[PDB]
């Protein structure tokens, strides 16, 4: 019900002002905001598909040649938005997922359908450097329902060779626990 | 008035040392020491000229075959020095300017003649990664104070073909204000 | 009378996962868990040589062709393993020395040499950019004892080619101190 839209672009100058223009021109959120190596910048924005194509349309309609990519994925779960910005609060416990991907667009898509696929939360959404790069997800519920999560989103990644690793972790380790579900 | 002062090793440990060896041989503040990759190490100083000059004399001195560069730029504006170590206090919001170059030499010196060439407020100077990278200045002022000392320092890097980018940005949306005054 | 383990994977999950595995295992220490780029996964674990064997033995034999590297370092002193995970609290300030090596495995052979060749505090080890990378430890104690401390750890890692610079810093300025036993 939400829409997930990035903007990639060889100026941090131009991504500021450009993350400027986008947030004036719709009702959208700012979830990343941040300068990649080499020195590209990197924003990401959430909010109604409606909103998000216009915000998007905006970036890429004044990006010019220092447009590097641009994308829009729509219908993506509500809970997707707060996890790529920060931290879903964990409601449960029993167990941790994480699914590992290549390129952030592959993990949004594979933690959407996680998400829709059955009871867990999604906690975090992580891009290790960038858009292109690893990136990962992590859930947390009651083992079952992780497991089910996890198949779910290693189908979606994996249909596209883009899946890394996936794990199932029943009960973590207390000296692990802090860093899976905050980073 | 002031004077900048750069010095580039190939080892840590080795800047470390100099940073040592520049503080103690002058009357010079330390404005930025670190690690930078794959692993040689910045030293930046500020200070009148005299004591910068002998500080990097210093430092490349006793460098040997571990120094990479130096640099000494001199009649810097004072307020570009506060710039480099961290945030200038913001004594008007109505816009920000940003102009992002290559190398932090040709920011520096486009900070220095945007200050000297306007009556903006020189927000901070950032450095991507390192000396020879992405560099970028934050003015704030009134509109056409900060269309002033854009054009001005655009000009500056411009000249040398190490402009990226210059933007004037009226009236900054909130949920970018802050990373644009203070990163 | 300890042990570090040093584990390297590919993959950020197999990482977290392995991380999970390992501490359940045997009585270890986590000293490092992060992610290293472009994205592979750096474990390091402190205690028993015998729990350390079978930590990095469970954690091997999980990796499969995720597997990067791993190492064991036997009998190393207890201090290097706090110096490692963070800082140990310095007892004399009046010089300090710095090792900069290749490698975190030369850093560590010659932290422990050091401390074992003389009274000084090892205060840390860092790792710039992951265990291949450029590495340095720092002591600190009455001159005399530093510069036995260095001399020891600058053989070690000099025998090897592995030495990048060592340094004896008496008096450390003001404006250094910090950063050189912090970081
Ligand atoms: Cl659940
Ligand atoms: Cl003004
Ligand atoms: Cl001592
Ligand atoms: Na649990
Ligand atoms: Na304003
Ligand atoms: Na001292």
């Amino acid at each position: 019900s939400q829409a997930i839209g990035i903007l990639e672009l060889t100026s941090i100058a131009k991504g500021m002002e450009l993350g400027d223009a986008m947030l004036k021109s719709a009702n959208v959120d700012l979830l990343v905001s941040k300068t990649i190596s080499p020195g590209k910048f990197l924003l990401m924005l959430g909010g109604d598909i409606g909103a998000i194509q216009q915000a998007i349309e905006t970036g890429t309609s004044q990006a010019g040649e220092m447009l590097v990519d641009s994308l829009v994925l729509a219908n993506i779960h509500p809970s997707v938005l707060p996890a790529i910005s920060g931290l879903n609060s964990v409601d449960k416990r029993q167990a941790v997922g994480i699914v590992e991907t290549w390129s952030v667009a592959a993990c949004i898509s594979a933690a959407d359908r996680a998400v829709k696929g059955s009871n867990v939360t999604l906690v975090r959404v992580h891009m290790a450097f960038g858009i292109g790069g690893k990136c990962y997800m992590v859930v947390a519920g009651d083992v079952s329902d992780v497991n089910n999560a996890v198949t779910v989103a290693s189908e979606s990644a994996g249909e596209k060779g883009l899946l890394v690793y996936r794990s199932v972790i029943p009960r973590p380790h207390e000296a692990m626990w802090r860093q899976m579900v905050e980073g």
